[PDB]
């Protein structure tokens, strides 16, 4: 009847409540995951039945406004959202994905597909701000939830909507994909801090597909060619194998 729902509120959010939330999100993403090896592999999109394809993340704030994000279990990424009686989707990359999203929010009166995709390069263009200048934390997420809701009423302009997607995607999708990024959000919540992600976080986000490829194509957990990541200060270093990454990457897109 309905896809699995995970609830989170910014209202009185704690390190523990955020941890419980990301744990529950990874739980629903990995129901059909390959968990035989050191790092979970999300299910292959090829031949995945439609009734296993999505999970719903219902977000609430101090204002008790609620939006529901749809996440694709094959890549943990946001494909669209519902606010009241309206649903909004990123432009699908192909006809199969366009058909898949017709199964989301089947109830809603108003369905809209954005002209644009949900990739960071495009969202940063629409927001007029790079990830390095968009603060993350409980405050940004509370504001993002209100902005996503008030898009449905005409109260939110597209640049603020795009900025709000950048906040939600990093604090939910990227936190689910990477223990390192979950921990970055735990630190911000603990200290009631709002701060932009440093180069270590941004390079990790940028590298998710490349890391999923290198790990799954590895010779007994040794890479064909090394992958470059960044330290907090932006200095580059090489990763030659999966070993150092098991604590850092929680979920991988199917590769082969
Ligand atoms: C996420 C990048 C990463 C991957 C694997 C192992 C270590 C790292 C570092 C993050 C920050 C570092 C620093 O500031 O020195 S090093
Ligand atoms: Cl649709
Ligand atoms: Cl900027
Ligand atoms: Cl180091």
């Amino acid at each position: 009847k309905q896809y699995p729902i995970i609830n989170f509120t910014t209202a009185g959010a704690t390190v523990q409540s955020y941890t419980n939330f990301i744990r529950a999100v990874r739980g629903r993403l990995t129901t059909g995951a390959d968990v035989r090896h050191e790092i979970p592999v999300l299910p292959n999109r090829v031949g995945l039945p439609i009734n296993q394809r999505f999970i719903l993340v219902e977000l609430s704030n101090h204002a008790e406004l609620s939006v529901t994000l749809a996440l694709d279990v094959t890549n943990a990424y946001v494909v669209g959202y519902r606010a009241g009686n309206s649903a909004y989707f990123f432009h699908p990359d192909n006809q199969e994905d366009a058909e898949a999203i017709t199964h989301l929010f089947t109830d809603v009166q108003n369905r809209y597909t954005f002209a644009f995709g949900g990739n960071y390069d495009r969202l940063e263009q629409l927001a007029g701000n790079l990830r390095e200048n968009i603060e993350l934390g409980n405050g940004p997420l509370e504001e993002a939830i209100s902005a996503l809701y008030y898009y449905s009423t005409g109260g939110t302009q597209l640049p603020t909507l795009a900025r709000s997607f950048i906040i939600c995607i990093q604090m939910i999708s990227e936190a689910a994909r990477f223990q390192y990024i979950e921990g970055e959000m735990r630190t911000r919540i603990r200290y009631n801090r709002r701060s932009a992600p440093d180069p270590s976080v941004i390079t990790l986000e940028n590298s998710w597909g490349r890391l999923s490829t290198a790990i799954q194509e590895s010779n007994q957990g040794a890479f064909a060619s090394p992958i470059q990541l960044q330290r907090r200060n932006g200095s580059k270093f090489s990763v030659y194998d999966v070993s150092i990454l098991i604590p850092i990457i929680a979920l991988m897109v199917y590769r082969c």
